[PDB]
């Protein structure tokens, strides 16, 4: 058999390992940071890309392909960057790059397109991998060498617009996060030194793993601004004559998710998988003749016909205590057991993933008692989260609060005035307070949009200065 | 005001590419080989992905992401391959390489994954890019240094089993280019030579491109047989206990497929995109004042109640006209005109991409008529395509009725002994004549395309039409891209 030993609660490290392995998630590959995305891992991408794909196709935006490659000189305009530089045994003129992200691969090709503001919006994106090559210790899903994201790169003729689709976007990755995947994610402001590199805003939505007590990024979104229009010369015409810069937003959102979305949800019997991106809602495990097994397809199509997903495991060689196991570590939210007994019945016994609860349904109300079943399967999965992130974030008022809150495993919510250099001056003095595999230093996360009410007079909970607004704080990835 | 000047039948060359330039269909890159897959040739990409995925998910093969570099000890296991080496300014410990294909990258975990008869058969399929670092001459779509793909890699117990899966990939193929892009292939058999490497037997489609002769192979499904499994030690355990080798399949399909397409449909206006596949299927230009945009958008509404892709071209900045070609460079099957004078009378005037002819029609019955539109349109597209395809192709006994067949832009179905130094000999012939033909001209190799299908009855006896061998079948020949 194959199934969960770890305990999630005690070593959070190898339970995620075997969550992800034991349940025909990852594979290894002899390339150190990379890993192989099995079937069933990829069918929760596909849910997830399928849905964020008709939502901003309902935007407006096109789907396109730039090369994977970019020049040396239109790259080195203002690392972790591979290069390639033969092509089987000689030399090539230029050693061309991977794209780490295609800013400066979509952008000459912006500069060329937009002439007037007829041309505007311009609004595309792309579905590719994407390389970033560090030296640190990899991560499955979370960090990974190379990763499967999306990367929508659009450019508007007034800021207002910019901003505006920005916003949109973040509000897509909130209902990616949320809606699909059940996890609650922190709409916020990103902090200056936090920000994307040439940008002029970043927003953010942001997750908490309570288990190591660490924030980690869950998309982005970024108003780049007139920026990058500099540095690429991408500039337009109104109908006056006026050449002026365009205004670029750029947003991604990666694979990490999926990640995110197994420690929010697995248990000490490996995944749970909330019903909407969930690869087979309901598997039909036949307990053993003929009728039985011929009766589990009409229960199949029957189900089938409310736009349910199910598998029916016919597999013969394999214990029905194997199936059961199986599809546990599998995550599958219903499973569905029918019996010789059951089908003399009329009636059919179903097993939730999240709780357990034991079910005994007429075939008649199969299928809408499943929907409902699924429903709340999915709203008490998100909830359970919900109510862990917030008792995971403490509010304070002075410096002297964060230590204990930090070692809590909690995030903290403060007043701050901002400063940038108070940030590095609160990293530097949280690891040296910590020091007493990864830091123990606490940085920013976001500034929340949900902003609580700042009184009447306040003050920075590390500079004493004048507080700005509230900042979520907290050891991060 | 982006037209296509060039003709077709003239200037093939050139018509090509102002046809995929001005329909803003790709954009260039300053590396070469590599082009700018703009969206109006990805909603294409989109829809026959879609396809594909659909059917392939019919027989059970699931989907999957491996990584994009091999090792080198990996891959080298018995070229045009990119190699990373550096990161930032640092060199790194062992030199990985980008993949061309990843036979070599999923088959290790293949390994690792197969134990019993249980846990067969496999099928997976990717959908990635792959870098081909050939230094030759780029050609947009059909021979990119960076081209999209899907490809699928399946194991199985039994070889029947497998190739059975090969020749049911093989049809998917088919049905995408015929009934999806519109564009005839050949089903067919690779030669002992041109087949892939390391496998029992390639099989292929194969399309034909008038304009300068030229076969192209559309798509492939390999029988790799056991040959793989005993380079990276995939065996199972039997139903009995014995240890076996499984039995392996690979296939894929690329974006050339859009290439072909076009080169197949377009005409001396532009493109001609076939409605199964276009991205708007129906463009309705107001003729330009909110009294005609109203009812533009209730009949987009309407149409779309029957699942036509419209977009409404309500930029008022542009005339009229100036749309028309706009929309037929880009080869919008129909297009939708609705003037002030339409709007009394209840009727618009719709004009069809590949023809030309113009039909007058009520709004009531506009959303039907449409369909049998879009339905007659491409049914005619692929019915010319195949009828030219069969223009193409001469059956010939003798190879003194090569030279001629090849002089007409045309291939040839010969019966051959299968002989590979045959073959290699007839190319460098062909080439050492066709060089001599071209001396008095002031500026061509012939080669297997594919042993088709339906292969005609062979008579007893019959001589290679190049050796005098016993002949074995009739192979399709001819210059190749
Ligand atoms: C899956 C994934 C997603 C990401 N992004 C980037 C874009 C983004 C999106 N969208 C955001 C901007 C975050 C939202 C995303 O998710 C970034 C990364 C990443 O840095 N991988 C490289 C890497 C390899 C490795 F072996 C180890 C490390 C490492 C780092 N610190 N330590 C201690 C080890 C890092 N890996
Ligand atoms: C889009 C694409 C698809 C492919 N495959 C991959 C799978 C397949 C499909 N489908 C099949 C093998 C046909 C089944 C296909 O077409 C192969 C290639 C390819 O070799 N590109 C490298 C390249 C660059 C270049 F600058 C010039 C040349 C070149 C070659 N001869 N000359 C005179 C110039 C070649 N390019
Ligand atoms: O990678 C990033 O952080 C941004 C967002 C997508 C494109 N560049
Ligand atoms: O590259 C090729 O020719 C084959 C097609 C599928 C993968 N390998």
């Amino acid at each position: 058999g194959a199934m969960v030993t770890a305990k999630k609660d005690e070593n959070f490290s190898e339970w995620y390992t075997q969550a992800i392995v034991r349940s025909e998630m990852i594979e290894y590959y002899d390339i150190s940071g990379c890993y192989i995305m099995r079937p069933w891992a990829f069918h929760i991408w596909e849910k997830v890309q399928r849905f964020f794909d008709d939502e901003i196709k309902k935007m407006g935006v096109e789907n396109s392909y730039f090369p994977m490659f970019v020049s040396r000189h239109k790259l080195e305009k203002e690392p972790e960057v591979a290069w390639v530089t033969h092509y089987g045994d000689s030399p090539l003129p230029e050693k061309i790059a991977i794209r780490p992200t295609s800013e400066t691969i979509m952008y000459p090709a912006y500069a060329k397109w937009i002439r007037s503001h007829r041309d505007l919006p311009l609004k595309l994106n792309q579905w590719c991998s994407v390389v970033r090559w560090e030296f640190k210790q990899p991560t499955p899903f979370l960090r990974t060498r190379e990763f499967l994201w999306q990367e929508g790169h659009t450019a508007h003729a007034t800021e207002e617009e910019a901003w505006e689709l920005v916003l949109d976007i973040l509000e897509l990755y909130r209902r990616w996060y949320e809606e699909c995947l059940a996890v609650p994610v922190i709409k916020g402001e990103k902090s200056e030194g936090e920000k994307f590199a040439g940008g002029k805003k970043t927003t953010t939505v942001e997750a908490f793993i309570p288990e190591n007590g660490r924030g980690i990024q869950a998309a982005t979104s970024h108003l780049l601004g007139t920026n990058f229009a500099k540095m690429f010369e991408i500039e337009f015409e109104d109908e006056e004559g006026h050449k002026r810069l365009v205004h670029q937003t750029s947003w991604g959102c990666t694979t990490r998710s999926l990640g995110v979305m197994i420690m929010t949800h697995g248990d000490d019997k490996g995944l749970v998988i909330p019903p909407r991106v969930a690869s087979v809602q309901v598997v039909i495990i036949p307990i053993l003749t003929g009728e039985i097994l011929g009766k589990c397809r009409e229960l199949k199509t029957m189900l089938e016909k409310a736009d349910i997903r199910v598998r029916i495991d016919d597999r013969s060689n394999y214990t029905p205590g194997w199936k059961y196991n199986h599809w546990e570590v599998k995550g599958v939210p219903l499973r569905l057991e029918l019996g010789p007994k059951d089908l003399a019945k009329g009636t059919a016994r179903v097993v939730r993933r999240d709780t357990g609860e034991a079910y005994q349904i007429s075939w008649a109300d199969l299928a809408p008692k499943l929907l409902e079943l699924m429903e709340g399967i999915q709203r008490s999965l998100f909830e359970k989260a919900k109510a862990r992130l917030h008792e995971g974030i403490e509010k304070i008022s002075t410096f002297d609060e964060v230590m204990p809150a930090l070692n809590r495993k909690h995030l903290v919510l403060a007043p701050w005035c901002e400063d940038p250099e108070s940030e590095e001056q609160i990293k530097k003095e949280t690891q040296k307070l910590s020091e007493i595999v990864m830091t123990g230093a606490m940085k920013t996360l976001c500034i929340p949009f949900d902003q609580p009410p700042m009184p009447e007079g306040t003050k920075c909970f590390y500079t004493g200065k004048p507080a700005k607004r509230w900042t979520l704080w907290g050891r991060s990835y």
